[PDB]
RNA sequence: UGAAGAGUUUGAUCAUGGCUCAGAUUGAACGCUGGCGGCAGGCCUAACACAUGCAAGUCGAACGGUAACAGGAAGAAGCUU
């Protein structure tokens, strides 16, 4: 039952010698609704197989988020060229009022208290880059209780 | 419970990025309308000028007496006895 989705494209056809090129690209992101995210990027001959190809890589194990319950307890950092980037969990009740430029990478698992804007850029690429590379670097409960404790 | 951007300069992109944002809401105002109360507003653009009505009068119970009327009494009469 994983959710599967795009969030960007390229219009990516430019001149030559000798005529004009073109091509097909796609950047997509996948989910387990217990809790796990991942993305994926590819590129085809054709529009559908491209979004296939791209697919079939976001399917790649997803990482479980620290969520407890609806929504998740530390601002673990998305370390981009300056995205910065954090996100800001809202009081487990009123929705994920998340930037609609990366907000797919959080309701393909159903993360339902979560907000934050496209912070530092205009460009969806910039963000959805820069979460999954920092969600990775979560810290669980019992690890945060170890890192003051044992 | 605090936080969904995006049609262009491209011939395709990532940063520099005036602005329209999907209406902030005034001692705010206007056009072409006429089911409706209510709270509250009374000429910002020439502190320029003008009909007309008037912007503290009560009072004598406060020094010398006193005005039309409501009352009384004389003197004069009207015939109203």
């Amino acid at each position: 039952e994983l959710q599967e989705k795009l969030i960007a494209v390229n219009r990516v056809s430019k001149t030559v010698k000798g005529g004009r090129i073109f091509s097909f690209t796609a950047l997509t992101v996948v989910g387990d609704g217990n809790g796990r995210v991942g993305f994926g990027y590819g590129k085809a001959r054709e529009v559908p197989a491209a979004i296939q190809k791209a697919m079939e890589k976001a399917r790649r194990n997803m990482i479980n988020v620290a969520l407890n319950n609806g929504t998740l307890q530390h601002p673990v950092k998305g370390v981009h060229t300056g995205s910065r980037v954090f996100m800001q969990p809202a009081s487990e009740g009123t929705g994920i009022i998340a930037g609609g430029a990366m907000r797919a990478v959080l309701e393909v698992a159903g993360v339902h208290n979560v907000l934050a804007k496209a912070y530092g850029s205009t460009n969806p690429i910039n963000v959805v880059r820069a979460t999954i590379d920092g969600l990775e670097n979560m810290n669980s409960p019992e690890m945060v209780a170890a890192k003051r404790g044992k």
